[PDB]
């Protein structure tokens, strides 16, 4: 399936594109309304889809970026306040902070330490393996990292993030690639 980005989720932070396949930060929040789907303390957006079962891929470019946060989280993940992104709260997700400092949602947090930045990351999910994984296109598709052994029990949905907003250092869009 095409993923594509759900509206109602995203955080008034951001800007889509019209085709859903890209999302990244305006230079204000939008006025938009306060439904219950919607991130409402961070810039974060998930994607349409909902997976039950089954392998599935995409690719997101993160050109020129910052930062972001890119993986896959439970539907059941809370919307509203603050909180963190660990697979306990349901986010399987690695990083990029601060341009250099990418890191895998383990606890405690796993440094990943890559020579190449990725320009695209390749995501996996393989529902029925429990796994998760990361890939560096850039780098002729080495693996970034991968989650094991998730266990997964309910729908999942990709899960999205630009970067904070940061008086404009991360404006970049992170885009889904064909
Ligand atoms: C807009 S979320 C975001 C966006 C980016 F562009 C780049 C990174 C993040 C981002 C990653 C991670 C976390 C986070 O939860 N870290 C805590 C550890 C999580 C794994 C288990 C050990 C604790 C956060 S947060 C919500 O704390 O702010 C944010």
């Amino acid at each position: 399936v095409h993923i594509t980005l759900d509206p109602d989720t995203a955080n008034p932070w951001l800007i889509l594109s019209e085709d859903r396949r890209q999302v990244r930060l305006g230079d204000t929040q939008q006025s938009i309304p306060g439904n219950e789907e919607r991130f409402d303390s961070y810039p974060m957006v998930l994607g349409a889809q909902h997976f039950h079962s089954g392998k599935h891929y995409w690719e997101v470019d993160v050109t020129g970026k910052e930062a972001w946060d890119l993986g896959v989280c439970r539907d059941s993940v809370r919307r509203k306040g603050h909180f963190l992104l660990s697979s306990k709260s349901g986010f399987w997700t690695i990083w990029l902070w601060n341009k250099q400092k990418y890191e895998a949602g383990t606890y405690p947090q796993t440094p990943l330490h890559l020579q190449v930045p990725p320009c695209q990351v390749g995501i996996f999910l393989d529902y029925e393996a429990g796994m998760v994984s990361f890939y560096n296109i850039t780098d002729h598709g080495s693996l970034i990292y991968s989650f094991s052994e998730c266990a997964f029990t309910g729908p999942l949905r990709p899960f999205f993030s630009p970067g904070f907003n940061d008086g404009g250092k991360n404006t970049a869009p992170l885009t889904l690639c064909p």
